[PDB]
């Protein structure tokens, strides 16, 4: 069993109706058609049982051990939630034609700034589902606990990556109460890096009781 | 003389037709009415002869010594430019009325943002002068070279202040071609501080040719 609040690194592959919809395995993601060039793959760090993942995943993780691999089946209540009937709405077909849109099943459209999926067309009404795509669905996860991170240096490294995935190679130095974090050359250019830094620092101070301060170093070279 | 590229701190008072329009002196800006709460006054650092001041003013500085003070009368070509006759145009009066504007002679208005002074109104036509306000005017400066900033540490500090006036108190250390700048507690919250930091680093690396890197240190304390 893994204790609530423990930082763990996990790998997983998430299936719905036989199909892979999410994974930390880059190669598999490629093989299976869902690869996102913006996403950073590989094992992910979470604080166990704190709500960083699906509730059913949090529950499964807390009863596993390090090195343990496992497959869990989660009901919608524990995954992406039940399908709310209030979010499935009949919209007059004229609302589409007037805008020059041919409604087709599976088309994503937006109404009032809210996205929905076209579910069916009958007579002069288009049924559009504004629920989460995986709402009401049972989902399966391959999950493995890769490691427990219990050293200060790596807790900090992982907290940084948790808040900013692209920052996977930061240099951390613990010096009696001071957490020094040297950032890569590209870091200063990250959108709202400053908010991110403050969040990272706040997370570090919460986890490392002996830390008095968190100091970030940004370096600009002759490039 | 001062060499081009040298950092100097200067103090000055600028005059048009005998009236003060620009200054580094806090009190003299208020007493004369030209004060602006968003401006940090006092000696300001420039790089000599690089166009951070009016051209007539740069060229004076290049021929001055540290501590020297002099009056410099600048012709329009070296100040805000010469009056350009092609910028004084006849505009149909209907252009004003369409915009809800009442045109009065001598009274500055804006047309589509761009401001202008109404010279006259005649037979459904408005003659508007769109020259810079101080165009064609001779301006007179009282300028003193307060100090030359010659030492690496103060060059860095002044560069910081040049880009972000509020960062007047930073800790600087230089070791093995690395310039380290430790920032105060409020630094990370400054608007567009990331762009300011790259700007400061660029300037530092330009001025200190022995520098290989510029490092900024931001520190978050245990609510303190």
């Amino acid at each position: 069993m893994v204790e609530k609040g423990k930082m763990v690194k996990i790998s997983y592959d998430g299936y719905v109706d036989g199909k892979l919809f999410d994974t930390t395995n880059e190669e598999l993601a490629k093989k299976e058609g869902i690869y996102n060039p913006a996403m950073i793959y590989g094992p992910v760090a979470i604080f166990a049982g704190e709500g960083q993942v699906l509730p059913g995943l949090d529950e499964a993780i807390l009863e596993m051990d390090v090195g343990e691999e496992r497959e869990v089946v989660l009901p919608p209540e524990k995954a992406f939630g039940k399908r709310d009937p209030s979010k499935i709405k009949l919209i007059p077909l004229s609302e589409f034609t007037k805008r020059g849109i041919k409604p087709i099943k599976g088309l994503t459209i937006t109404i009032d700034g809210i996205p929905g999926k076209i579910v069916s067309i009958n007579s002069g009404r288009v049924l559009v589902d504004f629920n989460h795509e995986l709402a009401g669905k049972e989902v399966k996860y391959r999950i493995k606990i890769e490691e427990v991170v219990d050293d200060k240096k790596n807790i900090v490294k992982e907290i940084v990556k948790m808040y900013v995935p692209r920052l996977s190679d930061v240099k951390v130095t613990i010096r009696n109460g001071t957490v020094k974090i040297e950032l890569p050359e590209f870091a200063p250019f990250i959108p709202n890096i400053q908010t991110a830094k403050m969040a990272i620092a706040n997370e570090i101070l919460k986890r490392l009781e002996d830390a008095e301060k968190v100091s970030f170093v940004e370096t600009f070279e002759r490039k």
